[PDB]
This record gives C-alpha cells, structure tokens and sequence, in this order.
C-alpha cells in the first residue's frame, strides 16, 4: 500500500503538470483542442501543428 | 516496577517530542488539524498534505 500511495501521488502530479502547461491561455498538449493553426504565409495559409495530448 | 517506570518515562518523552514538532506556529504531525495546504500554481489550486498524527 505504500507503493500504491507513491504511484497515486505520481499519477496525479502528472495531471497537475499537464494541466498547467499553456501559453496565453491555449495549449498544444492539454488535449483541449486537436490542433493550432499558426500563420505560414502572407495569403493566409496556415502552419498546422497537430496537438499531442499529455 | 523499574521496567514499567522506564516505560512511562519513554511514553512521556514521546508526548514531549510529538508536541514540540512545530514550524512558524503550524504542524503537520501534532494532530491539531486534519490537513495542511500549499499553493500549486498561479490560479490558487492547492497541494494538500494530509496530516499524520504522531
């Protein structure tokens, strides 16, 4: 049960560390969105970046 | 009787040491409070530390 409590503290600290990762309110790895569509060229074409949930 | 007297002296020093473990007026081990809390991030989420009375 001591190793169980260790495993639980590890797993929920991972939830904390993943949830707190964001820049100006958006995150590529929180799983809130499937992608972010960053600008690429003057005509409006975007540099797609697929999200990787952590 | 000598052994029970040393036994009482031991259990009394245990009460002393358990009651003297305090930091800036707060203790996680004294048993005065069910838990203690600390900041996790900028928005005010807590990092709870469950008390373990000694």
């Amino acid at each position: 049960n001591a190793l169980k409590s260790d495993f639980d503290s590890l797993r929920d600290q991972i939830t904390k560390a993943a949830s707190n990762a964001k820049f100006n309110g958006v995150s590529i790895a929180d799983g809130t969105t499937t992608k972010l569509s960053f600008l690429a060229n003057s005509d409006g074409s975007a540099f797609t970046v697929t999200a990787k949930t952590l």
